[PDB]
C-alpha cells in the first residue's frame, strides 16, 4: 500500500527515504512489479509518467538535487543511480532490457524517444575513481554527459562510456564498448567501438524489407534525410 | 543410459522428433511453433538443459552421434542447424537464425558462453536505397575447431579446420584453416597452428585426433 | 583457520594462517603434495577458494589485503598477492607451472581473471612443437584493474597504471599508463590514479602522493 509523495497508491514500488524535501511523482503504471526507490540525500525528484512499465527497476539517489524523469509509454528494468546533482531522462516509447545500469556523478544521462535498448546495457558517465596527469597533478577523468538521441538501437551487452553522444537512427552493435561519439545514421561496433557502416537506419519489425514498411522508421527517415540534411566528417 | 529426457511442446502440424538412445541427458525441451519442422538427435548424444525452439516452417536441426550439447538453439523460418560427430558444446550456447544455416563440424571443442548469431534480429536499411542490407548469413564452423569461452561468431563467418578462436572474441570475418584469431573485432594473431584437447600433449604426435587432423590438413 | 574448511588430499601440505579479519566461507583443497598456503595477519578472506593441483605449489597472501574469488595453483606454480591490496568478487587465477603476482596497494575490481595458462595446447604445424606454454603474469604495485577484465599470459602491468573496464590485456602495459580495449591498447600515458573519489589533486590522497613521489 505504498504511496507516492502526492498520496497516490503505487503497489509496485517500495520507497525508502533517508533525506528531506524528496519527491516521487508516479503515474498510472502498466504491467509493473518489484520496483524500488531509495533517497539517500535531499531535494531529489523522481517522476514516472502514466503508462510506463517498470519491472525490477531500482532508482537510487545519492546526495542532493538529482532528477530522474521517465516519460510515458516506455518500458524499463535495471538500476539507475543519480549521484550528486545528476539528471537522468528517458524518453517516450523507449524500451530497455534487463541488466540496464546507469552510473553518474554530477552529470547527465539522457535517452531519447523511441529507442530500443537491449539487455545488459551500461551507461557509465563516471569512472568511479580519479585519474590524474602526473605533471599537472590535476584530475583528468571528470564525469561527462552521455546523450543517446531519439530512435537509437543499442545492442546487447554494450557499455557506453563518459562524454559519448549517439546520433539519431544509429545502431550500436552487440558487445561494443563505445568511447567516442557516434554520428547520426551510423552503425558502430567493437571494443573500442568504431564506425562500421554509414548511411543506415534500423527498424523494430523483422518483417520490414523496405524503410516504408515500418511507420516509425519511415517517420525518422524523413525527418533525418529530407526535412534535415546530415553529412559527417 | 537415459531415456525420456525431452519434453515436447508441439503447436503445429507435420512436426517430427527423432531421438536415438541418449546418454547422461536431462531437462531438455523441444518446442514447435510452426509446421513441417524436424529435430533429429543421433545415438550416444548427451543433451543437458538443451532447448530447441522452432519458429515458422520447414526448419531442420540435427545433432550427430557422440556429441555433447547444452544451451539454446532457435531455428527460424526454414533454417538448418547441424552439429557434427563427437563435438562438445559448453553451457551458455546460443544459436540464432533466420532462413539460413549454421553448421558445426566433427570433433569441435566449443567452450561455455558461445553465441552463433547468424541473424541480427532486426532489420537495418541503407538510407539512400531504402532497402534492407543486413540479411541473415550462414555460419560455418569446420571440423576440429576450438572456440574459446565467451565468444560470439557473427553472421556470414566461416572458421576453417584446425583453427582456434580466443576467449572473449567477437568474430566478424572469415578465419582461415589452422589459424588462431582473437579480439573484438577478431583478427588473426597466429598462422600455421593446430590445437589439441589433452593438456599433456607436448607434440602433435602425442594426441591421436590432433595427429589425424594435422595429417589431413598438411597433406591436402 | 576458523573461516576455512580444509580438504587435505596429499602429504607434506602446510597451511599457515595469521589472525584474519572479517573472514568467512573460505575453502582450500590440497590436491597434491608439498604445497604451502600462507595468509598473513589482518587479511580479509571472504568466499575465497584456493585449489592446489599437483605438487610444490606456493600461495602467499600478504598482510592487510582483502580477497575474494578463486585461486588455482597448478603443477608447481607460485601465486603472490601483496600488502594492502583489495580484490573484488569474481576474481580468478589460472596457472600451470608458472607465477602470478599482484603487488602492494592494488585495487582489483570485480570479475578480474589472471589467465597465465591457456588450458589446452597449441602447436606449430611445421615444428609440431607446443607454442603456447604458460607464461608469468606480473601486476606491479599500485595498479587499478577495472571490472570485467582478463589479463592473459606473459603480461606485466607497470606501477601506477590503470586497466579499463572490459579489457583483454595481451601485451605489457608500462608504468603510469591507462590501457583499455580488446585487445588492450595504451590510451593515455603519464597518469596515476587514486582510490578516494574526493581527491582533485594528487596531493589530496596519501597513498597516491606516495607512489607518485617514488615513481617520479
Ligand atoms: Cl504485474
Ligand atoms: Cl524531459
Amino acid at each position: 500500500k505504498t504511496q507516492d509523495s502526492r498520496l497516490k497508491t503505487q503497489d509496485s514500488f517500495s520507497v525508502d527515504d533517508n533525506g528531506s524535501g524528496n519527491v516521487f511523482v508516479c503515474g498510472d503504471l502498466v504491467n509493473s512489479k518489484e520496483n524500488k526507490v531509495q533517497f539517500n540525500g535531499n531535494n531529489n525528484k523522481l517522476i514516472i509518467e502514466d503508462d510506463v512499465e517498470c519491472r525490477w527497476l531500482t532508482v537510487i539517489f545519492r546526495g542532493d538535487n538529482n532528477y530522474v524523469r521517465i516519460h510515458k509509454n516506455s518500458k524499463i528494468k535495471g538500476d539507475i543511480v543519480a549521484t550528486k546533482g545528476s539528471k537522468v531522462i528517458i524518453g517516450r516509447r523507449t524500451t530497455i532490457g534487463a541488466g540496464f545500469e546507469v552510473v553518474t556523478d554530477k552529470c547527465n544521462v539522457t535517452i531519447g524517444h523511441d529507442c530500443m535498448i537491449a539487455r545488459d546495457v551500461i551507461l557509465r558517465a563516471s569512472d568511479g575513481h580519479p585519474i590524474f596527469d602526473i605533471h599537472s597533478k590535476k584530475r583528468i577523468n571528470w564525469a561527462k554527459d552521455i546523450i543517446i538521441s531519439s530512435y537509437v538501437w543499442v545492442g546487447r551487452n554494450v557499455s557506453i562510456m563518459k562524454g559519448v553522444s549517439v546520433g539519431s537512427g544509429s545502431v550500436i552493435g552487440y558487445g561494443s564498448i563505445v568511447t567516442k561519439d557516434v554520428p547520426s545514421m551510423c552503425a558502430a561496433a567493437g571494443n573500442p567501438a568504431k564506425i562500421i557502416k554509414r548511411n543506415i537506419i534500423w527498424a523494430r519489425t523483422d518483417k520490414a524489407e523496405l524503410i516504408s514498411d515500418d511507420k516509425r522508421c519511415s517517420s525518422y527517415h524523413a525527418k533525418l534525410t529530407q526535412l534535415e540534411h546530415h553529412h559527417h566528417h
